[PDB]
């Protein structure tokens, strides 16, 4: 192999010198051999099963007829030993159909797994919520977090006491020495809306190191017309055709490695490769549009949206954590206030205004939303919802927070009504009538979670918890808010300490969604998504022009030297 490479190298170097026309005749012969081969390998009855019901293990909702065919389709794939792409439009039950598959195979094929599901990090909590709702019997692992955390889980893996494991791209790559070893019965991956640049590296590693018989690719976009992408799709769906862990550019150039001379396809040659790969992949792709199944669309569409913390949120959080019975119950109240807004702490707001350039000591404008992950995220939801004439219902369990909520709506000029436990039955009735009468210009209905029929509201933003209706629960990243979503006086104290088991993290991937994932959860149609994408770039235009540009979240570099390493000061400003 060195001996041959040394010689075959000198062979190519000697033709370049002594018969340049013969050297050209060879390379053009080699180029065509790669094409002819590519075409030749791709130039190529089935087992029936009818699926009348869903799994008995699938509960708390019954499948739509179209989703039933999705299940029946992916089962047909299974029996006939095939891979697939479920590419249904956004909001049609791709996550619910994947759970219907696993639960059906566990029941009727006694296939207990293990099932590997790879998802974008921002939607992990979304996946884990919808498994808890629809298939709680299923035993699942969440392989992510600090090494300490990941190692904690190795016993349960070697053991094999689990049906499903969810993880993200970095852990599939970082921890191959743990995860590749497992003998996965299934390898389901979530691309999100569209293929991203980092998915080429993922395709290669997967069929370099991992051993999964069955594969599914979940996606929101239809079959693309670019060679490099479609190569990764061929080698994920049908790896046995070319048994290669390469990019198309490397695979095609393989024979010219010793030439030291790259080879590039022309217009005619490209279109043909693309037109073929299209024809090879087409039969393996099921895509139903919202309009095709209009009379079966889900009535309630739920999603979980994620928040970073401001630099301020972090420092306050770390303080109230490492300072910590109904004392615990109290420590969980303070951590919820921070995730909600740091300026709930009056003395923190006043001192920061002095430093942000407000003599008066009352924060206003953008600086309201900039100090809270959740408020900053809400600022990217509500404008969009309003621009599509959607009428929101926003739950806020804390009556303290509502002062800051009202001041935020004031800033963005959102017309609203408020309803608390400080509202009499006479006042209540009238407020509801005002929101519900046809034409009401009242956009938001701010509520304190204490019976009330707001049929006028077609959107529900849960802000802090314990005729299609879109529900959006906000949730802070690596916070208590994650732990509350996951749902004997010695054991009821050990439960409140399981709520408090925090660990500081430094993952690679963003735990907050990009603009495409987010507008997919807010939007009910292709027009809403399209608009929201423009509204997002309109915000990037506004910021670009603005002379005094600040990031959307307050970062450490713009903090005062009196909050940075001063457990006294934080305590001096937070206490009551
Ligand atoms: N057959 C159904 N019955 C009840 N709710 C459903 C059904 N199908 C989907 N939903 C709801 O609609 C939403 C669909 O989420 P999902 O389809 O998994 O995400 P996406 O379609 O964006 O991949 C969820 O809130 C789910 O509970
Ligand atoms: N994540 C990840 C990931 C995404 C992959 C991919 O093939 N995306 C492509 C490539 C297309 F060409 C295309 O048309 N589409 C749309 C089609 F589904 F109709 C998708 S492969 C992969 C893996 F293996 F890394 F997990």
């Amino acid at each position: 192999s060195i001996a041959t490479e040394r010689i075959e190298k000198e062979r190519m170097r000697r033709l370049m010198a002594e018969d340049e026309e013969g050297y050209r005749k060879l390379i053009d012969q080699k180029k065509d051999r790669r094409l002819a081969y590519l075409l030749q390998q791709t130039d190529e009855h089935a087992i029936s099963e009818r699926v009348e019901k869903q799994s008995a293990l699938l509960i708390n909702g019954t499948l739509k007829h179209y989703q039933l065919q999705g299940l029946e389709w992916m089962v047909s794939l299974y029996n006939n030993n095939l891979n697939g792409i479920l590419a249904d439009e956004m909001g049609l039950g791709k996550t619910i159909q994947t759970i219907a598959l696993i639960t059906y195979l566990m029941e009727h094929k006694r296939l207990n797994g293990p099932y590997l599901i790879i998802v974008p990090l921002s939607t992990l909590s979304n996946w884990t919520y919808e498994f808890d709702k629809w298939a709680p019997s299923v035993v699942k692992i969440s392989y992510k977090g600090t090494p300490a955390m990941r190692r904690s889980l190795v016993p349960q893996l070697r053991s094999g006491k689990f049906n499903v494991l969810l993880t993200t791209y970095e852990y599939i790559i970082k921890d191959k020495h743990i995860l590749a070893k497992i003998r996965w019965k299934y390898m389901i991956v979530d691309e999100g809306h569209r293929m991203k640049n980092h998915h080429c590296k993922l395709t290669q590693v997967l069929n370099t190191h991992y051993v999964a018989p069955r594969r599914i690719l979940l996606t929101g976009t239809p079959l693309q017309n670019k060679l490099p992408e479609l190569w990764a799709l061929l080698n994920f769906l049908l790896p046995t055709i070319f048994k290669s862990c390469s990019t198309f550019e490397q695979w095609f150039n393989a024979p010219f490695a010793m030439t030291g001379e790259r080879v590039d396809l022309n217009e005619e040659e490209t279109i043909l490769i693309i037109r073929r790969l299209h024809k090879v992949l087409r039969p393996f792709l099921l895509r139903r549009l919202k309009k095709e199944v209009e009379s079966q669309l889900p009535e309630k569409v739920e999603y979980v949206i994620k928040c970073d913390m401001s630099a301020l949120q972090k420092i306050l959080y770390r303080h109230m954590q490492a300072k910590g019975a109904k004392t615990l119950m109290n420590t969980i109240m303070q951590l919820r206030k921070i995730c909600n807004h740091p300026y709930m702490f009056q003395h923190i707001e006043e001192s920061f205004a002095e430093h942000l350039g407000y003599s008066n000591g009352v924060i206003n404008g953008a600086e309201l939303y900039r100090a809270s992950g959740k408020f900053e995220l809400l600022d990217r939801i509500l404008p969009k919802l309003r621009a599509t004439n959607h009428r929101v219902l926003l739950f806020c369990q804390m009556t303290s927070l509502m002062t800051i909520m009202e001041d935020y709506f004031a800033f963005r000029n959102f017309l609203y009504l408020r309803l608390d436990g400080t509202t009499k039955s006479e006042d209540r009735a009238a407020l509801l009538k005002k929101f519900n009468e046809p034409g009401s210009q009242y956009f938001i209905f701010l509520l304190s979670t204490r019976g009330l029929n707001l049929q006028a509201a077609d959107t529900v933003v849960i802000f802090d918890s314990d005729n299609e209706v879109r529900v959006l629960r906000l949730c802070t990243v690596n916070s208590v808010e994650e732990k509350i979503l996951a749902a004997s006086s010695h054991e009821r104290r050990a439960f409140l300490q399981a709520i408090l088991e925090h660990e500081e993290e430094n993952e690679e991937e963003d735990e907050v969604p990009d603009d495409e994932t987010l507008n997919q959860m807010i939007a009910r149609r292709e027009e809403e998504f399209d608009l929201f994408m423009r509204m997002d770039m309109d915000r990037r235009r506004e910021d670009a022009r603005n002379p005094k540009r600040k990031p959307r979240l307050m970062e450490e570099d713009e903090l005062p030297s009196w909050i940075i390493k001063d457990d006294a000061e934080v305590e001096r400003l937070t206490c009551e």
